[PDB]
């Protein structure tokens, strides 16, 4: 009955080694946990999904601005994932805390996380579903996302949605119309992601449900004339209702990398870190 876990997996761990505080947060499926490592007494979070959820489960990858996991193990019932404790806050509640971003910093985010999703298309993987609660800072105020590795095409979803008021995500036209996740709508989701942090709203935006999917396919966007040209023609370019003519559907990141909005980011510096955060949040750790 023993699930294949890959490299990280951990024949040596039980549950018993780790103190567990709190519920951190829960994605589309399981939940993460706050833990202290019993023996190490270092703090991580770790994210407990029950087996009888599954219908290659983990694909783990490095990246500079995805969530380390240092390893995985399960029980009887149930598998755990070791990651880091990111403590720098979430991107949005900074966001929240400031009703918009000007642009040089809402460019050095969506630079980031550009970077780690043009990363993930070369080794032909998806994120499918970028979130903000998918999106958080860590103690330098680097960009790091969420995403393990965890095969979500395996694991059964918990989504309903409300009328009114739902979970904060960026459904793409052709998500809505339950066709095929590609590479594609990863850069639909960065451009919300940006969208929202220059507007301090999501694009198409209702109260009502409903109503907003109503916006998203059948609405044409609404760019307000606060940001610069650039901004506007990237917004454009990512927001765009078919996904055969929105922008990086015929070379991917290259498009995004090279577009004008990003002129002076040096993908190099940033990719290696080397560039100094444009917010430095008020904890270390
Ligand atoms: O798949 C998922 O739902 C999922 C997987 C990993 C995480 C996660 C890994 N490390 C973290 N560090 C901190 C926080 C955190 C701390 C305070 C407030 C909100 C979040 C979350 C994580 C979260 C969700």
């Amino acid at each position: 009955q023993q699930i294949n876990l890959g490299p990280s997996s951990n024949p040596h761990a039980k549950p018993s080694d780790f103190h567990f505080l709190k519920v951190i947060g829960k994605g589309s499926f399981g939940k993460v946990l706050l833990a202290r490592h019993k023996a190490e007494e270092v703090f991580y979070a770790v994210k407990v999904l029950q087996k009888k959820a599954i219908l290659v489960l983990l694909k783990n990858v490095k990246h500079p601005f995805l969530v380390g996991l240092h390893f995985s193990f399960q029980t009887a019932d149930k598998l755990y994932f070791v990651l880091d404790y990111i403590n720098g806050g979430e991107l949005f509640y900074h966001l929240q805390r400031e009703r918009c971003f000007l642009e040089p910093r809402a460019r050095f985010y969506a630079a980031e996380i550009a970077s780690a999703l043009g990363y993930l298309h070369s080794l032909n993987i998806v994120y499918r579903d970028l979130k903000p609660e998918n999106i958080l800072l860590d103690s330098q105020g680097h960009i790091v996302l969420t995403d393990f590795g965890l095969c979500k095409e395996n694991i059964e979803h918990n989504s309903t949605t409300s009328t009114f008021c739902g979970t904060p995500e960026y459904l793409a036209p052709e998500v809505l119309h339950k066709q095929p996740y590609d590479r594609t709508v990863d850069w639909w989701c960065l451009g919300a992601v940006l969208y929202e942090m220059l507007y301090g709203l999501p694009p198409f935006y209702s109260r009502n449900t409903a109503e907003m999917y109503d916006n998203i396919l059948n609405k044409p966007l609404q760019l307000k004339p606060n940001i610069t040209n650039s901004a506007r023609h990237l917004l454009e370019g990512l927001l765009q209702k078919d996904r055969t003519k929105r922008l990086g559907a015929k070379d991917d990141f290259m498009e995004i990398k090279s577009h004008v909005f990003f002129s002076l980011i040096n993908w190099d510096d940033l990719i290696n870190k080397k560039i100094t955060p444009p917010f430095n949040p008020n904890v270390s750790g």
